């Protein structure tokens, strides 16, 4: 079994995002103040970390998904997840 | 062996909380500016993540404790840890 | 294989730091707005978490590196990494 999670939040309501790596797949659960719901993030990986920041009221999220020794960065900037420029030499 | 940790902080002093999952138990160490001490958080799990936010000067902490594929959310809102509404279908 | 990561960010640009535990070594990749580059952090461990805070414009980072059941705190306060006072009894 053994899932692994990562979490981030922003604002005062707040918004919360919880990422779960489970059996090689990372998924996302969301709270915007009233009920948990499933987010759009779906990417492969066995390990996840996350950070986020606001620019004014606009949220930006970066999820670091790793499989084996390879880490891929995924970016939310308000209109869909895209692959980020992150590289590492592991 | 193999412990796994998660950390959060708030303010400028700052306050720091470090959660350690060890042998199926999650515990908490605290810094409020002058010496580390043991916190009230004690919950079962093999994996931990955490996030926190301020509303004014009031801290709110959410700890995501997982055992197997089951994640439980624990909430600090200034007066004791309580189970949160988080659910996931892992 | 299996790397494990932790991430923190600050500001609005933003600055991002991603820590990777790989084969007992923790290293750091950095973003300050224009290109990823390798950071100064190099410490042993199989597990990593991180938190950070600003005092004005001055960033402070705490990395919690664990090997076996032993966690060491590493501190960035603008002029080099130093060992922190964190202790735990795992
Ligand atoms: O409101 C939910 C949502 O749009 O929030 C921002 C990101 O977390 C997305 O993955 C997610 O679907
Ligand atoms: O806009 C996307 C991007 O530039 O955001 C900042 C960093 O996360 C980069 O790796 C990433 O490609
Ligand atoms: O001052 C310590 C404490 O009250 O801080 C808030 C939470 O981290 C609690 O678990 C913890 O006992
Ligand atoms: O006050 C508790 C609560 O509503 O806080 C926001 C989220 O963490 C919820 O899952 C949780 O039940
Ligand atoms: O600009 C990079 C750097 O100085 O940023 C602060 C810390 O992350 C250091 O380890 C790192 O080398
Ligand atoms: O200046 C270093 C220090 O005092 O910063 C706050 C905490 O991280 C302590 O463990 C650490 O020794």
């Amino acid at each position: 079994s053994s899932v692994q999670t990562a979490a981030t939040s922003w604002g005062t309501v707040p918004s919360i995002r919880v990422y779960t790596a489970n059996n090689g797949k990372i998924t996302e659960r969301c709270w915007d103040g009233k009920g948990w719901y499933t987010g759009a993030f779906n990417e492969p990986g066995d390990n996840v970390s996350v950070t986020s920041w606001l620019v004014g009221s606009a949220i930006h999220i970066r999820v670091y998904a790793s499989t084996g020794t390879t880490t891929t960065e995924w970016c939310w900037d308000g209109n869909g997840w895209t692959k980020g420029a992150y590289t590492a030499t592991n």
